[PDB]
């Protein structure tokens, strides 16, 4: 039988990147590939885009795991590196790679390296998670055009906190010190993510960063979904039916007793939990497929079970197919059923998980 | 590695399984590893506790992962088998198997096995998840003792639903029927999980089966932790810090300026966020401890970083150690801040954190 899987679509992934390119036509395009390419897998994902003009990853480890699994193009550490020691390893694989501190940069300042590195400098527009400040940003930028191990010129990236609410300012003020400091400057300049490629034309410039658009999901948070710019869903979390019990009026079910059963009913118990990385949070009544027929959830997510609620005289049976959002159901309706981000839900899976491939 | 990573004590793993023997005395143990034991590790859990009188997993693919790495115990599939074409497998591996519907039942009427499977008929005793109910379970007991591909005598097993909930009846009216039907019987009887085996003494039995307690996490909602019952924590979820900015007053942090400053300040940035499963649901104020002293979570958790308010003036450095949970900081805490389960906190991790095993 089959039990928890993820059917990943690579026709569907090729499909986003070419409509992401008809979208922002005058902008290369930075594959972000982190965490596992978002739950669909690294070294696959990146397989199946042999096209894109470079990959985004969270740490070294990620970039190094592509190049040890064949992939050749070049990878960003949007990140930067965490030690002065790794960027003889970063050099040599022709990793690029984000300096957002004075660790990075002096480091590069001292290194013997046997190639310059291509850098884009990180700056802080208004997220205030990591980037140079503002104030700090003239001289720390020139220190980097004055590397004779940093090829030239510097290139100048950047991170939107908001740009999925499009009514606030924030955007437009981070656009605005964007734009400040880049004035005169060469090299590429890259601020945009999914939201800032869907909502923002303004801030395409060189060099766009799709993420969870990339796999057909939107990033807003709004009823929205991959397919409303013309994306395909890629993944599709499934499993089967483990059991198709008798139940009664009355009778409680599940960990807590949760959920009470107002009438006679049949229940099924698909072999799927949070020990898989579905939400422990999904509450009864959530939609989930089974023999491609919506049934809710009913009674509190185990570990590695959830039951729903099939009917009297459902005749579904142990072994039927059985999918948790894909193909017929969205991850973003699962997402605004159980209040956990889209995000969240496709990234966060344990190795329990089969991953299938199709196409 | 400094970042993502989960360390896993072997030596307070080996404290709890002897521990949990000196409060079931008259009981064997079934340590519960399903789900990568609970994000602990399947296979590094097993060998750590060879003294374990069977193992415990959910599926059929954890239980053949682990004959796969050399571990021999008797090992125990809560669920049963989903196919019927698993019982030659079963019967050659010497898995031992919980039978709850007729699909399994009818199997083992007409397989062709080489030997006889251990089984433990399951008994639905007020769970309504998995089982034969009450009133179908003298005769499918029945056609169990009457299998020459079953090892006699027939074992039973049930579970508890709501154990942690000592004041509401619903553990003495499972026990109640449990003890109904076992009235006669020549075979093993098991109900107690983590919270039978705490707080009810009369639910031993023959065999107990220790799953988040064996990691010395407490099962019960209330505050307590492993230590309330003499269990030592074995995960410890670590990092490092790869950014210390300065951060002024007005100024938000993270995504949808969740956060805003209301001094200037020092921010840290933790390689942690929910592409390693740290919950993207942890609200500003969680504790974490950078270089062993708490500091609060600020902002959003990030599928890769998460932001901490460390103070104006404060000496922590990029590449200083982080602790999300562990030495000084229970993962009990972390999910009364989080408000979500210890269970699944430990559990739904993904593969992207590295795994380290002391002692
Ligand atoms: C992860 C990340 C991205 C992608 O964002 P989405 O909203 O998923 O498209 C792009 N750039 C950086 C700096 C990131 O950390
Ligand atoms: C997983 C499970 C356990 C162990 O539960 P804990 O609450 O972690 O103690 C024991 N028995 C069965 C039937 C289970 O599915």
């Amino acid at each position: 039988m089959q039990a928890a899987t993820v059917v990943i679509n690579r026709r569907a992934l090729r499909h986003n990147l070419q409509r992401l390119r008809e979208l922002a036509p005058a902008s290369k395009m930075v594959a972000v590939v982190k965490a596992n390419a978002y739950g669909h897998g690294l070294l696959e994902t990146a397989r199946t885009l042999p096209d894109a003009d470079a990959f985004g990853v969270a740490r070294l480890e990620e970039a190094l795991r592509l190049r040890a699994g064949g992939i050749t193009k070049p990878v960003l550490l949007l990140e930067g590196f965490f030690d002065a020691r790794d960027l003889p390893t970063i050099s040599a694989q022709h990793f690029h790679t984000a300096v957002h501190n004075e660790e990075q940069l002096a480091a590069l300042e001292e290194a013997s390296l046997d190639e310059p590195v291509t850098v884009w400098m990180k700056l802080d527009t208004g997220m205030h998670r990591l980037g140079v400040r503002p104030e700090q940003a003239e001289a720390f930028y020139h220190r980097l055009t004055q590397c004779k191990n940093v090829r030239q010129p510097v290139n100048i990236v950047s991170h939107f906190a908001r740009a999925d609410e499009p009514k606030c300012g924030a955007t437009e003020k981070q656009l605005a010190i964007f734009n400040t400091f880049c004035e005169g400057k060469p090299g590429q300049r890259s601020i945009a993510a999914s939201g800032g490629i869907l909502l923002w034309p303004q801030s395409h410039f060189d060099w766009v960063r799709p993420g969870i658009i990339l796999y057909g999901v939107s990033p807003l948070p709004d009823r929205s979904t991959g397919a409303d710019f013309g994306c395909q869903p890629v993944m599709s979390l499934t499993s089967s039916l483990i059991a198709v019990r008798e139940h009664k009026a009355g009778e409680p079910v599940g960990y807590g007793g949760t959920w009470v059963s107002e009438r006679d009913t049949r229940l099924g118990v698909v072999a799927m939990g949070y020990g898989d990385g579905y939400p422990r949070a999904a509450p009864s009544g959530t939609p989930v497929l089974v023999n491609g027929r919506e049934v809710p959830i009913v009674g509190r997510v185990a570990m590695d079970m959830i039951c729903v609620d099939l009917g009297p005289q459902a005749q579904d049976k142990a072994g039927d197919p059985v999918i948790l959002w894909g193909e017929g159901l969205p991850v973003e309706r699962i997402a605004e059923m159980t209040k956990v981000s889209a995000y969240e839900l496709i990234t966060r899976l344990t190795s329990r998980v089969a991953m299938k491939y199709v196409d």
